[PDB]
């Protein structure tokens, strides 16, 4: 298994697939997206990857995309799914039970707390109940198949606060709120946690980090990282988690840092080709050859 990078923006969005070997600490250049993306988010069903949502920034325009596309490992291809129903840059997803769920972001003006449920043997979507809140740079993570979205910014006011929804009973139900006003945050699970990390309160970008056990339902500060990012990628692999790029106030950073659980330590593993923020990240097997 390999921790792909997609899309992003440094100047302008972009279309690289980059996969990351944490073994040999090899970057792979695979098939572009076919449309530069930023703020997009990415996710794995089945071993397909799929990269949802974002913006094309380009130099010769500026629109928020609805698409989903697919990435396939064993062709090193990309084919266009079924579109969400509204575009939606800085987007959140989850997977639960084999189907992603699209998570607020933004269209224009418009800040989204619509969600809604794309089912790929239909290669359907369809809307489920709102998000109590509208959250563009919104992190998402599921947990005991329950989908969690976790700050962000609502238009005005970046928030702290953070909501569960239950598929079945349709219905969001806010949680227990972070200690910190996270926008554009990496959201994570591993193990049995919530992990927010990074993320921009309004004057900072954060290198704080912070885990949520559902057992006790609080939020406790872990070791934070060594730079502090906002509009990150994130993933886990092989029980650590991986934190890519970002922007810290001056510089679109190619770090990659990596947090140990078992010692609450960050360490520096690698360096992107390229920095960027806004990427889509999430791990599945290596490609064919």
């Amino acid at each position: 298994r390999l921790i792909y990078t997609a899309g992003g923006y440094f100047r302008q969005s972009l279309s690289y697939l980059e996969a990351y070997n944490p073994s040999d600490g090899t970057w792979l250049r695979l098939a572009d997206l076919q449309v530069p993306r930023s703020g997009l988010a990415g996710c794995v069903v089945g071993g397909l990857l799929y990269a949802v949502g974002g913006r094309n920034n380009s130099p010769d325009g500026n629109t928020d995309s609805s698409a989903l596309d697919c990435y396939n490992p064993m062709t090193n291809q990309w084919s266009p799914c079924a579109p969400m129903s509204v575009p939606r840059n800085r987007i959140g997803v989850g997977v639960i039970d084999g189907h992603i769920y699209a998570v607020g972001g933004s269209h224009g003006c418009i800040h989204h707390n619509s969600v809604e449920r794309y089912e790929p043997e239909r290669d359907e979507w369809h809307l489920v109940a709102p998000m109590l809140t509208r959250r563009i740079g919104v992190g998402v993570a599921v947990l005991n198949r329950l989908l969690y979205a976790v700050g962000g910014f609502d238009g005005t006011n970046r928030l702290n606060s953070a909501e569960c929804y239950y598929p079945e009973r349709n219905e969001w139900r806010m949680i227990t709120a972070m200690n910190t006003i996270r926008s554009g945050a990496g959201v994570c699970v591993l193990h049995n946690c919530i992990y927010a990390a990074g993320g921009y309160d309004g004057q900072d970008q954060l290198n704080s980090v912070e885990r949520y056990d559902v057992a006790t339902a609080t939020w406790t500060f872990v070791a934070p990282m060594k730079h502090r990012r906002s509009a990150l990628g994130i993933t886990v692999h092989q029980g650590r988690i991986y934190v890519l790029g970002g922007y810290d106030g001056h510089t679109f950073l190619d770090s990659v840092e990596c947090y140990d659980p078992d010692t609450d330590t960050w360490s520096e593993v690698t360096r992107m080709t390229s920095g960027r923020s806004g990427v889509g990240v999430a791990v599945t097997m290596e490609p064919s050859r």
